[PDB]
């Protein structure tokens, strides 16, 4: 099923925006209240299926769950009150929907001493083998992770492969073991960070935040508290790269400019001008179209593969030539711009692009979250409308980034 | 969204079933309709999305398509007259859900001199077969576009097999200028089917089930008939479900000559099979299957499209069964599904090492693929109690669902919206 969206191009953007949290925080974190004695409120809460779901998966293990939604200036809180928690075994009819759900298996096994979690559908080693390192005993039967610990016991542990979940995953199972922790090969995510963070207001000892290499002083009890989920980097992004190509100026409040490093160089490379304050970030391109820019897709805090569709769409209005290396099939959008005039030739995983003033609104198909952001960037310069048909799961309402963009004076509507 | 299908397992399969056609057979078919003068009745239709949208499309290009639907025992009838046939190029807003849809390029190009359709969301096989046909083809606005006032017989070879490459340059062709030569083709049943068509309507190909097809183009290809291959993979389906549950059950309208590999692997799972010309009847005379080996490999072995429904059974069978799936890219993805029905599945890289057991035992799976919701049926049907199956509405078929047919066989399955 698929609603369309209508996007008249021309008009330079203005005006202010705040994003909200990003999504790879507020899960896990909305997972650890289950390690907490007291009450926790998470506030930038963004609008996703999965933190719905997660909400949903919290009150059937027992917990109290209040939700004051977000509007288009602010993300919604969060109150969770894990005293009631009563259930180790996440129940498969929720868990299935999401993979994320493997992250209440170290808070469940850290809080009661056993969790049960589904195996997820279609890796999982890392979780396993490093919570086994902090002495739980895991086995696999009938699709279940079973995972069961008298008390957990701070060790040593080095990642194989670098995973962002299950670095969240074992750290949160360290912070209230017995003894200090070790962990070695971590994410260095800033998402990850946050996570650390949000413990460390709870009362865990954390250090080496934003390092791959993590020291957790484990404690006996983590307290309530309040955390404001970091805020989402590509949304922020996005938003900027939207300013940029329309040849705009846009403020993006309440942001985290020191997570943003690698992008903001690029749009000063565009031609940008910016400033950023603690929370704030101006982008102001002064009546000037944007240079185009050459990219490489790296490990944070280089370049990130999540703002590589958004450049891409602005290399297709730019001036000049940009050349984007992929470092995975990541340019599932290039026919999609295509279709609407671009000039792009993709050799692997390089894509040539050279900017264009004569792109024309066109039926355009967005399955997934790149083909999202970038066709409707693009439609935003392309001449007359361009109808972005978008299925049906990527639907954020409020916090589509077509509804913030009209406020800064694009032409966007919603036609059902 | 998501249906519920919920298996009572245990029951040996008995009776008899009927298939329809081959989706990959039926798709270039109905595009080569296109090629026609007069009026085209394709029978054995299945009944699948691709082809009502295929339908559709020629509608939409002009042609008058009129259908009778199939039933549990028939497929579809469907009669295309292409005489009014009006437009070369193929709407976007139909093509953009179809990737088959690039096979009206080379039949639209043939008879039209002209053709374009938008680029999917590779095709470089298409694209050059037909420019060593004589075809000026460009790219613009995410558009194939294609001219050529005459197509020419010529050479060319694929650089890597395509069944779909293979079937578009094949209808360019027929009605081509002088004698064309492909090499590396396709060896796929479904491709020597189309074969089969565009002869029945007046083409002359030669090399039909080899890599090299030879082509003396003719003028005009006539109206007519032709009833679509049955698809082998369904065939192999039903007898793999029967051998499971120890049963006995004939396939009817059946094609054993495309069914090699697969029978060879039923007996040795320890099946007696015999087959008429068109027919396949395979009985376990009570007993459990035996667990078989399998690598899957390219047309004529082992395919792909049968491994996940042999590792079912290998979950039920007696022994140890070694299962190596060196095609399928994204593979295994019924793994975990299996597991949660208390199957014995180790994976180590592109091998899966099964050994059966008595004691599965039916519990809630999902299934998001053709390979996980047939694997989990067939499972179904032999694990005790009930196996719920929570399947992605895209792949309902109604009529022609497995579970129809195997209820049919004294299977105990039912819809749970």
């Amino acid at each position: 099923h698929m609603a369309k969206i209508v996007v008249t191009g021309g008009a330079a953007l203005h005006g202010e925006v705040s994003i909200s949290g990003a999504k790879n925080a507020v899960l896990p974190i909305l997972c650890a209240t289950l390690l907490a004695d007291e009450p926790v409120e998470i506030t930038n809460v963004p609008h996703l299926h999965d933190v719905v779901t997660t909400v949903k998966l919290l009150g059937e293990l027992g917990a109290k769950v209040t939700i004051d939604q977000g509007t288009l200036s602010r993300g919604s809180a969060i109150v969770v009150d894990p005293r009631p928690v009563n259930q180790h075994v996440a129940p498969y009819e929720l868990v299935k929907t999401m993979r994320a759900s493997i992250l209440v298996l170290g808070p469940l096994l850290a809080r009661f001493g056993a969790a049960e979690v589904s195996l997820p559908g279609g890796p999982v080693d890392q979780h396993i083998k490093g919570l086994q390192a902090l002495g739980a005993e895991i086995v696999v039967e009938n699709g279940f992770i079973k995972a069961s610990a008298k008390r957990l016991k701070g060790g040593h542990f080095t990642f194989d492969m670098v995973s962002v979940t299950g670095t969240e995953n074992v750290l949160m199972g360290a912070v209230l073991a017995e003894g200090t922790t070790v962990l070695d090969n971590c994410a260095m995510e800033p998402e990850v960070t946050d996570l650390a963070h949000c413990l460390i207001a709870l009362g865990a000892k954390i250090e080496g935040l934003g390092t791959a290499r993590l020291v957790i002083e484990g404690v006996e009890r983590l307290s309530g508290g309040r955390h404001e989920v970091l805020p989402d980097r590509i949304e922020t992004g996005t938003f900027l790269v939207a300013a940029a190509m329309t040849g705009g100026k846009v403020t993006v409040n309440r942001a985290r400019p020191n997570t943003m490093d690698a992008v903001l160089s690029k749009l000063v490379e565009a031609g940008a001008k910016i400033e950023t304050t603690d929370d704030s970030i101006t982008l102001d391109m002064q009546g000037r179209r944007p240079k185009a820019v050459n990219l490489t897709t790296a490990p944070y805090p280089a370049f990130p593969t999540d703002m590589q569709a958004q450049f891409m769409a602005l290399n297709c209005v730019a001036d000049g030539v940009g050349v984007i290396n992929e470092t995975e099939n990541r340019f599932m959008h290039v026919n999609e711009l295509l279709r609407l005039g671009a000039d792009i030739q993709v050799e692997g995983h390089t894509a040539i692009v050279r900017g264009s003033e004569h792109l024309s609104g066109a039926p355009v198909m967005a399955t997934d979250l790149r083909a999202s952001a970038s066709l409707i960037l693009a439609g935003l310069m392309a001449s007359g409308d361009t109808t972005i048909d978008r299925i049906y799961h990527l639907d954020r309402g409020y916090e589509n980034i077509e509804e913030k963009l009209s406020s800064l004076g694009a032409t966007i509507r919603r036609v059902p």
